[PDB]
């Protein structure tokens, strides 16, 4: 919370040049706009990661830069990176350049982006403490950003940095051909017949999977192992960002954010040979602590792929 010379906005330092807001909304607009007028005049870019929202562009004079980001998701690899591209620019051509970002709590996806940016000006070596820095300024790598996707995302920009030399790695195309969930008993009616899954490609549903009807699937529980392993049928080839919704139609399992009970988002390129397993805290839903009666510490969610 700033507050010096008359303003009073949800506006923060994350570093001197640097700053996480909220949504300059109709924090109201003409002050926020005041601000950046008064503060940083004809110095100042603003970022805004709202997927859903936009605003009167000319309030800033038009420096205005858009990111689309859902809300609890993650931006495209490729908006990542060229969102840095474009901070990078505007920071390093004057030393009095003022970044500002934010979509509406400058909580999660803001994070993200904040985190990027901070291992990109060289601030921390590793995604782990940009992400505690963003934590501390903005209330714990759960601190930093709202979801674990959040977090691999950061995750994904640092690896790029230091194994690919700052550029996209070498294109990998996956299909999905099972899956396997631990630790199912207490999940839903505890045998994997009340879960199906939704694979998300550019926005749009590419397969839906619903396991106890073998709809793109065959089932089958296993409840000496306490688990489920589903074969997947039907994939099309992934490529670039993939997101993973598990519905269920039990009444007892509930949905946290993105409508469902648990999701994630990988990018295929980045995946290590022939399979990805999340652990708990890795998974987004089951990562927040008011989860854990449901979601046990050897929950995790693994696909194979060809």
């Amino acid at each position: 919370r700033y507050r010096k010379d008359g303003f009073d906005l949800d506006l923060t330092y994350v570093t001197d040049h640097v700053i996480a807001m909220s949504f300059p909304s109709s924090n109201p607009i003409g002050e926020v706009s005041r601000f950046f007028k008064t503060k940083h005049p004809d110095k100042f870019r603003i970022y805004n990661l709202c997927s859903e929202r936009g605003y009167d562009e000319t309030k800033f004079d038009n420096h205005v830069y858009r990111v689309m980001i859902d809300d609890h998701n993650v931006p495209t690899l490729v908006d990542l990176l060229k969102f840095i591209d474009d901070a990078k620019v505007w920071m390093t051509s004057d030393p009095d350049h003022v970044i500002a970002i934010h979509c509406k709590a400058g909580k999660g996806r803001t994070g993200t982006l904040v985190s990027s940016w901070l291992l990109e000006d060289g601030k921390f070596d590793t995604a782990k403490e940009a992400l505690e820095y963003f934590g501390s300024r903005r209330t714990d790598v759960f601190q930093g950003v709202e979801t674990a996707s959040q977090i691999r995302y950061v995750g994904y920009f640092e690896k790029i940095k230091k194994n690919y030399g700052g550029q996209l790695p070498p294109m990998k195309k996956l299909k999905v051909t099972g899956v396997t969930i631990t630790a199912i008993q207490g999940v839903g009616r505890g045998n994997g017949s009340d879960l199906s899954m939704q694979i998300v490609s550019e926005r749009q549903e590419v397969l839906l999977c619903k396991f106890a009807e073998g709809y793109n699937c065959a089932l089958q529980y296993d409840a000496t192992d306490d688990c489920v392993t589903c074969e997947v049928k039907n994939c099309p080839v992934l490529a670039g960002d993939i997101k993973v919704r598990f519905m269920s139609t039990s009444k007892s399992l509930p949905r946290g954010y993105d409508n469902c009970p648990f999701y994630f988002w990988f990018n295929t390129s980045l995946v290590e040979g022939d399979h990805v397993t999340l652990k708990r805290e890795e998974i987004d839903n089951p990562h927040k602590k008011k989860t854990w009666k449901i979601y046990r510490d050897n929950f995790t969610v693994k696909l194979t792929f060809s």
